């Protein structure tokens, strides 16, 4: 009667460790995996303990559909304090005049943030232009083939990509300018997932105005760098700026949408001023358009991450991120590796493995087997996305653990050793071999000892550094 009811109360207060050992262990094994490994996936990072704590708060429970001062349900005085605080901070982090900029901090992640913007400004079947996927663009920027529209962006809107010059490695703004006059985009996306150089925002803005299109920046990858001023800000030339809250910003998974406010334009003779309406449209799209109840626990993590993003420690961190990237880039360049574009203005680089006689697909697996985390990626000039020539390496994750230039040089050496091992296996299985066979030889008995040797040396080196979280 009441024996089991007390057991119920004990169930909701019982620690994860006892309540679900199966899930507890998976988390433990994962924490260990992250500790002993070398994280070089550009999109990765480590959230601060303060941010992670906010996620487990009672904020999870409150349904707060709507916005501060425009809620559906009542009892949101504390939730309103939090959301208003989070957006106040978001504007500060980028030094934005509240009278000129506004922000929506409700997007569940980066992709939902982007889609929300298209839904509000582009509308069904409206045209969008983004960097081609194999050229370093993101799925949310549009992706389709002769056969089908793959990304939701291509499915609900009409997208056509602009490309990177296969020779230089830089975005071909000239071809974009030409095609925009033919396509008539309603919105141009200025953002990348795998690009080492700064974007010519002013030029993009010019091309946008010529076609009466919106210029939307997707700063997901460089959000942290832009915050610390380590890279030029997209806010000066863009109408809308979307972003992820994790990655280089070090918060929890979520997203934000920044939009222009105030005077859009004026009439020379009448003096009548037209104002921006981005705030209303974008807010309406997030809710009641696309999303439901806000994830207040995440909005807290974001708010916390934004306070940290404004500290000097963070600024130093971001400068170190770029310094480590330069160190890593030049170390590999000196070693005969071809870096697309020759270098980088940010946290990542794209290494063209054709310079060493191999590809990123094979190199990715070998490096993984040795606890070196990174991802394959097509290079400008690749005749097939099935056999990508490069590897995308980013420094934010390891930099957060304390790594410095000297450490990144050691990391560069470790990476090269992985490539040697890759080359060995590649030649050992023949020149007409498939990726399927390569994976088998890698997990085979012949290279078992070599992999373990390198893996252990990698793991013992990574183990020397702290792992933010706990
Ligand atoms: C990371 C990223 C996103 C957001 O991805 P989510 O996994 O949905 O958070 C969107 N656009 C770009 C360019 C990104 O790099």
């Amino acid at each position: 009667d009441a024996d089991l009811w007390s057991s119920h109360d004990k169930m909701l207060a019982q620690p994860l460790k006892d309540s679900d050992v199966e899930v507890y262990n998976i988390i433990k094994k994962e924490s260990n995996r992250q500790r002993v490994g070398l994280e070089l996936i550009a999109s990765e990072n480590f959230a601060s303990r303060a941010v992670l704590e906010a996620l487990g708060s009672c904020l999870n429970n409150k349904y707060s559909e709507g916005y501060p001062g425009q809620r559906y349900y009542g009892g949101t005085e504390f939730i309103d304090e939090l959301e208003t605080l989070c957006q106040k901070r978001a504007l500060q982090a980028y030094k934005l005049d509240p009278q000129c900029w506004g922000v929506n901090v409700q997007p569940y992640s980066g992709s939902p943030a982007n889609f929300a913007v298209y839904t509000a400004l582009v509308e069904p079947h409206g045209r969008i232009m983004g960097l081609d996927l194999p050229d370093g663009g993101h799925l949310t920027h549009g992706f389709m083939t002769d056969k089908k529209k793959i990304s939701a962006t291509s499915i609900f809107f009409e997208s056509m990509p602009y490309k990177v010059n296969p020779d230089t490695g830089y975005i071909n703004y000239d071809q974009l300018e030409e095609n925009a006059r033919l396509f008539h985009p309603k919105l141009i996306i200025a953002g990348t997932s795998c690009y080492s150089r700064n974007l010519e925002y002013a030029r993009l803005r010019k091309i946008a105005d010529e076609n009466g299109a919106y210029l939307m920046a997707d700063m997901a990858h460089i959000s942290g760098l832009v915050a610390a001023g380590v890279v030029p800000s997209p806010f000066e030339h863009c109408h809308v700026v979307t972003t992820t809250t994790h990655k280089t910003l070090r918060g929890c998974r979520a997203g934000m949408i920044f939009y222009r406010k105030g005077v859009k334009s004026v009439d020379p003779k009448t003096g009548k001023e037209i104002l921006y309406n981005l705030e209303s449209l974008i807010n309406s799209a997030v809710f009641p358009g696309l999303q439901g109840g806000p994830h207040n626990h995440a909005i807290a993590g974001v708010a916390v991450a934004l306070k940290q993003a404004m500290t000097l420690e963070f600024k130093v961190y971001q400068h170190q991120v770029v310094a480590n990237c330069r160190a890593l880039s030049e170390a590999l360049t000196e070693l005969g590796y071809k870096i697309v574009t020759g270098g980088s203005d940010n946290h990542l680089i794209l290494v063209d493995l054709r310079s060493k006689g191999t590809d990123g697909g094979r190199a990715e697996k070998v490096l993984e087997a040795c606890s070196i985390a990174c991802n394959k990626n097509t290079c400008p000039g690749d005749r097939s996305a099935l056999r990508p020539s490069g590897l995308r390496l980013g420094t934010p994750a390891l930099t957060s653990r304390g790594l410095l230039e000297k450490d990144f040089q050691k990391v560069a050496h470790f990476i090269h050793r992985g490539i040697e091992l890759t080359l060995q296996i590649q030649s050992d299985t023949g020149v007409r071999a498939t990726l399927k066979e390569f994976k088998e030889r890698l997990a085979g008995d012949k290279y078992q000892a070599a992999v373990q040797a390198l893996r252990e040396e990698v793991e013992s080196f990574a183990s020397l550094f702290p792992l933010p979280g706990l």
